[PDB]
This record gives structure tokens, C-alpha cells and sequence, in this order.
């Protein structure tokens, strides 16, 4: 499946693309505004996530720091990134069907943009300004919104035992973002897409 991710913001973000234990193609690149990046994730990738860096620094071994989503150090992920970061989600190929999503549930850095560029499903979106808006407990001072779980390490914003409700900080991501999953056990907002299908994420979307 072919992924073609859009810098569209002012500033230069630091793209990365992980399965967790993996990389997704290079794992990581950056893009200035404008630019594009097109990768190519295997068929059958199950726990995938698209997410963006900002504010980072790499020597040229390719080893430094960013503000938000920093994987380990690392231009090229092979792990998930540090909070906040706004997550492009995706299991592709899971019995016929690819499904996707964008999630807060780990924090927001960028807006965000997850849509096919081939037939048959909508895209999703969550471009509202949450860091503008973001309660103050909440606030990332290297940049972002937090979720509560990264704040406050409780089973209840954490859904440790799997019976967690909402929360008033939840209910903040789901007000500024509705098609965003805000809480583990939120509404689901999955959108189910045709098996290999073909798909953008756009930064800064509007």
C-alpha cells in the first residue's frame, strides 16, 4: 500500500512511520512545507501509525531530538514517538478489509488529515486548533496538548482495568475533534476501507 504523506504546514515537520517493533519503509524523513513523501507499507500491516516531529535536530549519523514525537532519538523510527503526537492509524488487509483511524488518545502535536486516494470509504480529519486550545494541565512545554494518561498516570485516563469512562480532558479532544478517538475505550471512529487500498496523510490539512 502506498501511503503519500503532505507536509501542507508553514513550518518543517519530521514524518515518521512505525509499526511499533519497526519501521515502515525508511521510518522517517523530513519534510519542509510542501513537500511530499511517499512510502510503501507492506499488505498485512497490523498496528501501523503516520504521526508528525516537530522542532527536531539530527547530526549526520541521523541521531538527535524533537520537541514532539521523538522515536528514540532517531530521523529513521523504528518505534512509536514520545507525546504528543497527533496518530494516523491504520491495520491493512485484516480480512479483506483495511480500517483506519486518527486517535488523540496519545496526545496532539499537528493537525492532521488520513484520507484513500483510491475508491470506496471517507477520509478522516482532525485539524481543529487543539494546542491553541488545550487546557493548561494538558499543555506540552516542548510544544503540543497531552493526553491525560501521559499527565496524570491514572487507570482511569490510562483504561488500565478496561473499564474507564470519559473524562473532562477527553471531552475536550472529542469537542475539538469528533472523528478522533479521545480515550481508549471512546465511540469508535474506525473507518472500514476496501483491502489494499491506497491512502494521503495531509499535514495542516486547511
Amino acid at each position: 500500500a502506498t501511503f503519500e504523506i503532505v507536509n501542507r504546514c508553514s513550518y518543517t515537520v519530521w514524518a515518521a512511520a512505525s509499526k511499533g517493533d519497526a519501521a515502515l519503509d525508511a521510518g522517517g524523513r523530513q519534510l519542509n512545507s510542501g513537500e511530499s513523501w511517499t512510502i510503501n507499507v507492506e499488505p498485512g500491516t497490523n498496528g501501523g501509525k503516520i504521526w508528525a516531529r516537530t522542532d527536531c535536530y539530527f547530526d549526520d549519523s541521523g541521531s538527535g531530538i524533537c520537541k514532539t514525537g521523538d522515536c528514540g532519538g532517531l530521523l529513521r523510527c523504528k518505534r512509536f514517538g514520545r507525546p504528543p503526537t497527533t496518530l494516523a492509524e491504520f491495520s491493512l488487509n485484516q480480512y479483506g478489509k483495511d480500517y483506519i483511524d486518527i486517535s488523540n488518545i496519545k496526545g496532539f502535536n499537528v493537525p492532521m488529515n488520513f484520507s484513500p486516494t483510491t475508491r470506496g470509504c471517507r477520509g478522516v480529519r482532525c485539524a481543529a486548533d487543539i494546542v491553541g486550545q488545550c487546557p493548561a494541565k494538558l499543555k506540552a512545554p516542548g510544544g503540543g496538548c497531552n493526553d491525560a494518561c501521559t499527565v496524570f498516570q491514572t487507570s482511569e485516563y490510562c483504561c488500565t482495568t478496561g473499564k474507564c469512562g470519559p473524562t473532562e480532558y477527553s471531552r475536550f479532544f472529542k469537542r475539538l475533534c469528533p472523528d478522533a478517538f479521545s480515550y481508549v475505550l471512546d465511540k469508535p471512529t474506525t473507518v472500514t476501507c476496501p483491502g489494499s487500498s491506497n491512502y494521503r496523510v495531509t499535514f495542516c490539512p486547511t
